[PDB]
């Protein structure tokens, strides 16, 4: 177990997206010899779908309180690697209806 951190990515572009500002204290956990990363996923009720590379990610707990927040959880094969992930964001009020396919790549806070 071990602090991690999330780099996403605008897609092809490789200037750091938005999407990463919605996930914070990224940790790695190792289990039967294979990589697992647990996030927090803030403001969790504008996500109608969260997929990984395509799976939904897996939610671990829920709150309700802001907004939502789910901790998210899903697997890497490689930790420096590149990854595709789609996201559904839905905010009925705005109304925000917009579907987005970002890059992102996880790795160690800190060094080792
Ligand atoms: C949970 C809330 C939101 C998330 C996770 C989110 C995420 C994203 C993602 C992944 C992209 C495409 C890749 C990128 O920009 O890096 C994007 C683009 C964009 N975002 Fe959002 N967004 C959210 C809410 C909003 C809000 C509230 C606004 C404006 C008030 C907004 C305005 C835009 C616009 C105009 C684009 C580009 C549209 C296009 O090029 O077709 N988004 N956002």
């Amino acid at each position: 177990v071990f602090d991690a951190v999330i780099k996403a990515y605008k897609d092809n572009s490789d200037e750091e997206s938005y999407a990463t500002v919605y996930i914070k204290d990224p940790k790695l956990t190792i289990e039967n010899g294979k990589r697992i990363i647990t996030a927090t996923l803030k403001d969790s009720d504008f996500f109608d779908y969260l997929k990984v590379e395509f799976h939904d990610v897996k939610v671990l707990s829920e709150d309700k309180r802001k907004h939502g927040t789910k901790v998210i959880q899903f697997e890497v094969g490689e930790l420096g690697k590149r990854y595709n992930m789609q996201m559904h964001i839905l905010i009925p009020t705005l109304g925000y209806d917009k579907e987005f396919k970002i890059q992102f790549e996880v790795n160690m806070r800190t060094f080792v």
